[PDB]
């Protein structure tokens, strides 16, 4: 790989965003590249739970189009895979960078994490998820606000608002994300993949229609 | 009874969960009894509210499949009531206790309050709404690290997420709780059901048409 | 307008509720020029953005119980009460911002919900007391903030009443800044001035893309949020 | 029973409605007895599939306290399939139950209707729901509206029944369908009749998952 | 008006599509007109029931600033009940209003179709939306894709309209449901509209306890 | 490929089953070659419109698991094609067939065309759509029916109830649906994969949001 780096310890895949000249913005290539990492992890039967990350500095800063559909494969890529994906999320999670840490199955973000979607600033919008996964996650009104105004949310109001699930001092983001990783790494496999679908789906469903789905499912465990 | 305490009082059953030795955990029996009294307390015209509690240390601790559909009945039992409950929640809701108190209509939880849905660590997942419910109700990131991990989330978390109403001191708790009742039976009983049943339509259509909904019954109350 | 003030600067439209005798209670004049004035701004192409707000003491206190009194079901029904109003709120295409000062209670509170986020002073207080007339929120009460702000909360304020002050909004997320009453315009007028700065295609798209998040399953959510993003082009 | 008899034979529960002097209307007994006897038949372990008719005259024709709520569901929680053996009139009420069976096999006598519209109310048990999403707007909206009849013939061709058949072979027909469904295994059975009902209530692609998650665990 | 004709005898508005030059094609004066004649009937008292109708050669032969928005919202506002009356050709826009009226009668000699395809575009009134949900998968993706017409009798068949009728009986047939309509109590019709319309929205089980809550409420 | 058979002509794709010994049942080995032959088919430039067959006899007569996710992957590769795809089938279309023949954009079937979900004799149920498109596209009476009991539907029901657009003798099966499949190659090709994506829309929105979506791809269009 050219931009990323792919590390699987004891049942762990970890998947470094290496672009520091750009912040580690999205771009075709580490896009597809990433999708191959997932795809392997997914198909690596040593590999249990996967965590995404960038630097210090930042997670991602940022990052015809009908008939290539663009950002349509990548995301169905990421959308594919089974497994369990947490983001370790410090500093910048922007545009793109946002919306990947959002299509992770939960975040866990250092104290100098900094939120944001400012497509507007270019005049289009965002386009993996950002008007979608931000407002049913945190609410009309912030994720409108982000989204007009391209204003940033910081680590404390990303897990006030609950954008984020824990926030942690930065020197300890991967002790508590591999902590977590390897928690997941110890349970059935089978339930973990369960638990990640029914999750899912809560925002595609009516929630009596979510219960069925989510006994049946349990029963099936047995 | 045998595994619960009914007390009726100034237009308001209050419900106590009494398994002291297994903290109040829900089995077959504690649950049938719980929808019996709780579908006694719906024919009772003279009930207007109902909260559930448990214990100081515990509201509840925990909880062929197929042809018996084990869960379903008991969970369609509490969601047909018409009349408004509250979760007066103490010490330890987790697993099927989470679950319960999710499923009554808000949450009045004490300091010492620890939720959390621990059903993959024995290689199942939640089968009474701990996917669904959590995640509508606080967002995807800590609805997901909740059930994938079986973390536990404090009372402080609870209320800043929304998975609780209102957080007070152990010795406020029922006091809090029973005044709360004590304003909801001040009130029109087809008014308050009607407010109940709009306000879960939230969870089961587009919001166009739970505005359309919400009018019409608006509207049939004159 | 003779209960509403409209002053455009620099692209932005205030609207500016004034009953202040009322506390800027709803009633049915209000409502009629608040939703002519929004069609104008709309068709106003020097205005893009909308700010709305009331007094220091009250954004809007209520809706005034005239507006309900001495109405049959048919009446209400046949006339469908309260039914006009909100589509003509929801239908505008460019944002509305609700900086929210004091009481913004029952219609009130539905109003700010209906505008496109909140910001509100440390003193705003929200409430939905429908319940304490026998009636229920007819303007989105059950319906948005339950979806904003979670079920306990929504059920809690609906069915007892109580107040949420702003802290508390803020931490549900039914606003998105709080900031002291001597900042309040100048915070939204400035977030306003801001949008005013993009693209006017590009910010009714926004807009109407966050909204679908109410309306379809995620899934088809982000198909048309894509489809939109590709038209931009 | 008062107003129903209920007969078990080869693991099919024919349940007859038994007021053929009213034309079988539903009225608070029979609607009471009939949820009852579907309850029986639901825990009845020998029972693995149900029958609903009336007489050759009338499957059904017509009918705080949530008025036809509790009646509506307690026959929509049954698991077990069930069959409407309808011949003649089934209008109002009996137009809805049989919509609410899972389907319908009818003689070419049979006559269907939503005439509540001719009394100042509307259909409240299904008649504007099923009806349309069944057979289309443009019919639904023609009989909700116009309390106009469907004869046997059009409700084949709009969708719906299943099967039309001649008056004199709708048992012998329907009892052979629900025989063969007894045969079959009661898991698969319950199976397929929830997952052929997720097609009204969620996205056709969330539908897909459930039913494959379903098929997958009858392994 | 100039692009059409409204006529109100007992309690029945008819609007007759009036461009014959171009077979009544939609286009923005028709139908700012048509939407006026629709906010006017909803507003008159005298009025039950609305009919709209065409020529016998044409019903209606094709048609930042939201094209097309504005125009398909008004007519879906419209509370009391609109009768297709479609004779000869329904195309593109056309089929599109036929669609949004509550149901169509039409005549032996109606031809549907949508024929976007064919200048580059596809429909932008509802024509991929509504023919699917009311006669399946299958035909109207033809109908989308091809271009191809579909004859009154296959319109019939497939759940489109829910009449046909010989071209001399069509007004005859339409007016008579218009009157029966007209004599039934405006708050039920109104309700009803309401209540079928539901089943495009809702999952059915949300769409049942709506037509319950409305039904309890006409009392 | 060694079940199918494959035939660009005239911006056309026709795609053949060939398993004629088995009357076409589809098996791994078909569904990899077939999925395979559509990715093709939708990254070729030249081809505009696919038409799927089988031969006289049958269209296709008939056909760990949750780990694998049993027929999943396939069901998705034939998904997620844009381009549109007529299904022509004659005699047999049962099982998995019938369930393939929904999946296509639109069908025209042969007189003599047979469709059935007989899974139910196996003790399963339909996995690739059968109780899902067939209730949508013909109502519940008949796909209960057919899922239930097994019956066969013929070609004039077929027609009669919407489960097929057009039926046609034997001998023009083929004439009439080449000539449907060139009609659809002399159109815009951005608008062809625009009215098949619109009218899918139909099964997954509320109809309110699926004018929107219509009318905003309509616009783009321009």
């Amino acid at each position: 790989y050219e931009t990323i780096i792919v590390e699987v310890e004891d049942h762990v895949a970890l998947i470094t965003l290496n672009r520091p000249d750009a912040l580690n913005a999205l771009n075709d290539q580490l896009l597809s590249e990433l999708v191959k990492a997932l795809e392997d992890a997914q198909n690596n039967d040593k590999v249990r739970c996967i965590v995404i990350t960038g630097s210090e500095k930042a997670f991602a800063a940022g990052a015809d189009v009908f008939a290539g559909d663009l950002f349509g494969p990548e995301a169905e890529g990421i959308m594919r895979i089974r497994k369990p994906i947490i983001a370790a999320v410090s500093g910048y999670a922007l545009g793109g960078g946002c919306e990947l840490a959002m299509m992770c199955d939960f975040i866990i973000c250092s104290d100098t994490a900094k939120f944001g979607q400012p497509e507007i600033n270019l005049g289009v919008i965002a386009g993996m998820g950002g008007s979608q996964r931000l407002t049913r996650f945190i609410g009309k009104s912030k994720s409108m606000d982000m989204n007009l105004t391209g204003r940033f949310m910081d680590a404390e109001e990303a897990e006030r608002s609950g954008l984020v699930s824990r926030v942690v001092p930065a020197k300890k983001l991967m002790e508590e994300t591999m902590t977590a990783a390897q928690k997941i790494a110890e349970k059935s496999m089978i339930a973990v993949m369960a638990v990640k679908e029914a999750v899912n789906r809560s925002y595609e469903v009516p929630l009596r229609e979510g219960l069925l789905f989510e006994r049946r499912v349990f029963q099936s465990l047995f």
